[PDB]
């Protein structure tokens, strides 16, 4: 007899802040059991799953006492809005918290399911927390999302950017399939890092344009991964297509179409969300797993011909990143 509730508590990090679930954002969707006066960070959409440093688990969601409709109660094993870590306020709690935007953005504003399973049912995104020892990294396994708690370099690694980020590797892989290598493997850690801008911007109306700021120690030197408005700030990422060559790696030939993206969404009556309902669309109906960088164009522009976008505004932006569209 789970039943609906509503969640209480704080999130964020020592470097971005911390805030308020229930003041500064919204209130978090868990679920309770009232007869034993357990919570669970679990919705329909969501499962949250503390893995309490070990590298194993069974997936039972984070679970915690709320003993004593617009009631709601405290997160947290100890009840009060916290389960701090390594700096953050509650990763747990952002979590439930991203998965929420992302299940959200992805399902209102584009009315697809950003998981899914074979048979076309929806999946529950499951998020599992505070996996392994200081772990400086969060990744996609086919089934589900872990993230690191960090270490002496990064915060630990739940945020809005890095869910959408990682989570949206299982929409590529269950649509377009951007093979994770050559040119289709930047557009697809490409795609991942528009959905993690996507994110951003489904919760506070505007976007970093950068890529892990958020969870990069304040001490640590850098200040964030990449950035798409200039790829190659980063000294290694490339701008346009022309800079192409085979032996470049997804998270640095990614910056062609996070510059694409960048340009497409600054165009004149363009926001995010116009931009990103192209790019998830042409993930969703014309992309190819071997596709070049050229024609990912024309799945753009097929989509946008779909959604009815302005298709001179696509080839602008197409045509500044060095992408040619001429034989689609
Ligand atoms: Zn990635």
């Amino acid at each position: 007899e789970k039943v609906q509730a509503k969640g209480m508590g704080f999130g964020g990090n020592r470097k971005i802040g911390e805030y308020q679930f229930g003041k500064d954002l919204p209130l978090l969707e868990i679920t309770r059991d009232s007869s034993v006066e357990m919570c669970f960070m679990e919705n329909t959409d969501v499962k949250v799953v503390d893995m309490g440093h070990k590298y194993y688990s069974n997936n039972k969601p984070m679970q915690f006492t709320c003993k004593e409709s617009t009631k709601t109660y405290y997160t947290g094993y100890s009840a009060d809005g916290y389960d701090r870590d390594n700096g953050a306020a509650s990763p747990t709690n952002d979590a439930l918290y991203a998965g929420y935007v992302i299940k959200h953005m992805y399902h209102d504003w584009y009315g697809v399911e950003a998981l899914t399973k074979s048979d076309g049912s929806p999946m529950q995104l499951v998020m599992r927390v505070h996996y392994g020892q200081g772990y400086e990294n969060a990744y996609w396994d086919g089934k589900q999302m872990t993230f690191g708690d960090g270490d002496t370099m990064m915060y630990p690694l739940v945020s809005l950017g890095v869910g959408g980020h990682e989570v949206s590797h299982g929409f590529t892989e269950q649509h377009s399939g951007l093979e994770y290598f050559g040119q289709s493997g930047g557009m697809n850690e490409s795609f991942s890092d528009m959905a993690a801008q996507a994110a951003e911007y489904y919760s506070v109306g505007k976007n970093s344009w950068q890529i892990g700021p958020e969870i990069m120690k304040e001490d640590s030197g850098y200040d964030a991964l990449r950035y798409m408005d200039k790829p190659s700030r980063d000294g290694m990422s490339i701008d346009v297509a022309d800079d192409y060559y085979g032996g470049l790696d997804v998270h640095y030939s990614s910056g062609v179409y996070n510059h694409l993206f960048y340009i497409l969404a600054n165009q004149p009556n363009w926001n995010l969300r116009m931009a990103f309902d192209v790019m998830v669309k042409a993930n969703m109906d014309y992309w190819t797993p071997y596709s070049t960088f050229d024609e990912g164009g024309c799945g753009m522009l097929s989509a946008a011909k779909d959604l009815g976008y302005n298709l001179d505004d696509i080839k602008k932006s197409l045509s500044e990143v060095t992408i040619n569209y001429q034989s689609c």
